[PDB]
């Protein structure tokens, strides 16, 4: 395992591969392209601690992926990691994994079609054994399918995001991955509309620079916890979810929850009310998980 | 993290304040005044082990706090703490947590209004940075919101108790909070009414002294989690929950479970039938954590 | 602790008593005679790895028991373990614990009559104190209750399987049960219908022979993680879940989820649809665990 490790170390030693943009266009009223990479690519988690990660276009969790329900998605992955091989596994759709979530070598690109037949917000992840590596090194992501209904709240809400949890272990340590605690646990943010944010699962970004929301605004976030392994207590400090929508399908509605417990992999719709100027905490409630990094900050202004 | 835990030694040692009782009183249709205080009190969360514990009102977990939906509150906290700033966090209540869940510095008071208009069972705590060491040190509690037009199954409930389960870990020591198992999971009760039990997180009260009910009687318990770090998997042995409320909303109802999963801070009503005479083990299902403590005991007699 | 573990080790030494039939039979349109037993019995955990389990009928989670909601159970125990007493809780009845289910001396049995009122998918195990030793030991398994208006989605349904989660430890090591990562993560499977697999909780037999089913079919799973500590995040690989009964009741229903939270002693009926031909893993999505065993396949066929 760990002369394994040492030989990673010096294939991945010095690369350092820059984020390339996730490429996506719409090809039918049913059917949408979608071009991703797999990519090594230095990320600070932490002040003072860069992860030499494992991602999708050089971001960790990988690039938001929005698709309507019903799309048929055409998916190709470029893999540049110069040694290992990657794949993709999508919650989102139905297929076979023993054919579609394939392995794709170095320097190769695969192509995979299937559809995205239900709404929510679904994980994604590489799907190479072992597949704890793959993720744990940071090959994660989320992608959200639209309802073809809506939900019953849209027209209640007036700004949303999308929130992603993950873990960060030892590097590249399958022992830590296995049987560690987590050394970091972080949220992102992942860009829905133009200004939006879009940040990589780090201690701090997000309590630096805060997701933004005016006074009285109903808030919709779009959340998913990808572990690898910790479950998450989400609860956004100073309020109380109005709705919440487990997995993000529209039937499994629940009503005035404090605290929403999301499985590894588990995803929501969760809307709140914030009715007072100042800043809102938004983190796990399993707080040894907070104070190793998962506190995100929503600031709540007049204007 | 350990020289000022040295520090906090020196400036709390022999410091045992005597438990103050909670003051509420309603001051019209909807408001409400609570007075609860931060103080230091030994508690002893295991035979011969003493824990120096940061609490509300000398109880750890805090005091019961029981509104009504739609009621204002207006929250005095006195810091009787000679060293270390306390505050309030209620997670029934919609307010502007850098504004109203704010630090009172010790010998002071901070008083805060903010409405609770949901119904639910309701964790509350100290929101002090480290939140994860005011918490482990055992400043959490629950606030109960009744909901104005009840439960369906109100009329079907013969009994009622509110249940807390808590983990205690090494004495203020933020390395174990953050990484380490907890040393003790633990059950108390608080009051609803006149002869209710009311006792602290420990291994050993609920079991010397049982809830008391009587056979074929449905038992509703209000439970709430408030960890800091565990999931709990909530199950009365030889029963089945009729009828299950998350967070203690009427709208999020379910049926006939055997076991209630609560994320940290998580809470539900629960109701279930004692058809027979007998002892009735309340446990957390995930059983290190029941034989480090968390088993209460229910005694139901024909009489 | 040890001293007990370095004797019971002398008593069980050489101990590996061969798989006992289930015993079943109907006596009344509402009555059902079930015999089991109590036993200790060799069995190869993961590859080279022998544990020694406490066992109900020789098998770890023990053998499936199906009955009717509405069903009174006439339950016979016979221990055939040489020195420890044991005990049976079934998560579906209504019983009074310190009466019915009570230790059952080595070389005796035990009869206790109890209904079965709820249906769903419920856990039993051993309820002999330290209940953690008995359980982590092997002594848990499921008991399905069959509802009597079935589910709403019974038409749907063209083949099922039951599938188990637990965990195992270091060898009847209680400071490992309360404080260790478990060893193992397992599945196993437990037959409904003649020709279904039945195997025990390891980390390799239905890898090797999985489960089968043709392309297109809906399947349902019958599940429960029996813990005894950690809580499961069950997950199907290439596919969504259609439909979600929680704990098996047919009120619980959840539509679309990608992943399942189930508690420690958590169940649930899962339906969902393969589209393809191919291997599809089912995992628990906390993948600390998925990589020390709990992966297992189902495999698809044009026919
Ligand atoms: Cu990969
Ligand atoms: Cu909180
Ligand atoms: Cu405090
Ligand atoms: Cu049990
Ligand atoms: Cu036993
Ligand atoms: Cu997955
Ligand atoms: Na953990
Ligand atoms: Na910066
Ligand atoms: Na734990
Ligand atoms: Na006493
Ligand atoms: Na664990
Ligand atoms: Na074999
Ligand atoms: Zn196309
Ligand atoms: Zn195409
Ligand atoms: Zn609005
Ligand atoms: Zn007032
Ligand atoms: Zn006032
Ligand atoms: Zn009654
Ligand atoms: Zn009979
Ligand atoms: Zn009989
Ligand atoms: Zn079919």
């Amino acid at each position: 395992t760990q002369q394994s490790a040492a030989n990673m170390l010096a294939a991945h030693k010095g690369v350092n591969q820059a984020p390339v943009p996730l490429k996506m266009e719409r090809v039918g009223p049913h059917d949408v392209h979608i071009e991703m990479t797999a990519q090594i690519t230095d990320i600070e988690i932490d002040k003072g601690k860069i992860y030499k990660a494992w991602t999708f276009n050089g971001q960790a969790p990988g690039p938001l992926v929005v698709v309507n329900e019903g799309d048929t998605i055409h998916f190709t992955l470029k893999n540049m990691d110069p040694v290992v091989p990657h794949s993709m596994d999508f919650h989102a759709v139905h297929a076979s994994p023993s054919k579609d979530f394939i392995d794709v070598m170095p320097n190769k690109s695969g192509t995979f079609t299937y559809p995205a037949n239900k709404p929510g917000v679904f994980m994604y992840h590489c799907g190479t054994k072992p597949v704890l590596q793959h993720i744990a090194n940071g090959m994660h992501g989320v992608i959200i399918v639209k309802p073809k209904n809506g939900y019953p709240t849209d027209k209640e809400v007036d700004r949303e995001y999308v929130l992603i949890q993950n873990e960060w272990y030892k590097y590249n340590d399958m022992n830590d991955f296995q049987n560690g605690v987590p050394s970091y646990v972080v949220f992102s943010s992942k860009a829905l509309k133009p200004g939006d944010p879009n940040t990589n699962g780090d201690t701090f970004t997000l309590k630096e620079k805060p997701l933004l929301a005016k006074v009285g605004e109903k808030i919709r976030l779009y959340i998913n916890n990808v572990g690898p392994n910790e479950v998450s207590s989400f609860h956004v400090v100073g309020t109380v979810f109005d709705d919440v929508y487990l997995d993000g399908n529209p039937n499994n509605h629940l009503q005035g929850m404090q605290t929403v417990m999301l499985p590894a992999s588990g995803g929501a719709v969760v809307e709140f009310t914030v009715t007072r100027p100042g800043t809102y905490p938004i983190v796990t409630h399993q707080f040894n998980h907070a104070q190793k990094g998962a506190v995100a900050m929503l600031k709540v202004t007049e204007t």
